[PDB]
């Protein structure tokens, strides 16, 4: 048992929910909340923007050390930092962004990094400004990821269209 609330189950894993994943890491300060990142850790826009100005830019000070170190993720890579204010752990997962020309085969690969934890509360990867189909990343997420993920959906209108064409 966990603290997670009010999500529809699709499988015996993965759940979905309409809700906005800032206010609902604060809520529930999970163990892992997913980073929608890219490869340098620029946190700018989308559910990576959004989750770095609740933690009032530490995670783009950490983030920044972070890539000064260690230089830039892969496309389909990850790492484990900070959760700050909001979880204990941020897991920063690059899924390919459509709009830069990125392989969508990588998406599975992204997904992946989530069999690496018990729990998590993650968006969609690619969804949003990545520019992949909601719909597809959902189904790739249903058929890779393994270990339980809560899916926190911030469009209403996206979010029972995710529902009423679940298989
Ligand atoms: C990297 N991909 C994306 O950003 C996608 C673009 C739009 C479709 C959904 C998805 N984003 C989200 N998913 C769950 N919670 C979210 N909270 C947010 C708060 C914000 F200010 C901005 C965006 C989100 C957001």
């Amino acid at each position: 048992v966990n603290s997670f609330s009010g999500y529809l189950k699709l499988t015996d894993n993965v759940y979905i929910k309409n809700a906005d994943i800032v206010e609902e890491a604060k809520k529930v300060k999970p163990t892992v909340v997913v980073n929608a990142a890219n490869v340098y850790l620029k946190h700018g826009g989308g559910v990576a923007g959004a989750l770095n100005k609740a933690t009032n830019n530490a995670m783009q000070v950490e983030s920044d050390d972070y890539i000064a170190t260690n230089g830039p993720l892969k496309v389909g890579g990850s790492c484990v930092l900070s959760g700050h204010n909001l979880a204990k752990h941020c897991l920063h997962v690059v899924g390919p962004n459509v709009n830069k020309g990125e392989d969508i085969q990588l998406l599975k690969s992204a997904y992946e990094n989530f069999n690496q934890h018990e729990v998590l509360l993650a968006p969609l990867l690619s969804a949003g400004i990545f520019g992949a189909d909601p719909i597809h990343s959902l189904r790739v997420c249903v058929d890779t990821v393994r270990t339980n993920v809560y899916l926190a959906v911030f469009d209403k209108n996206l979010y029972d269209k995710l529902v009423s064409s679940f298989l």
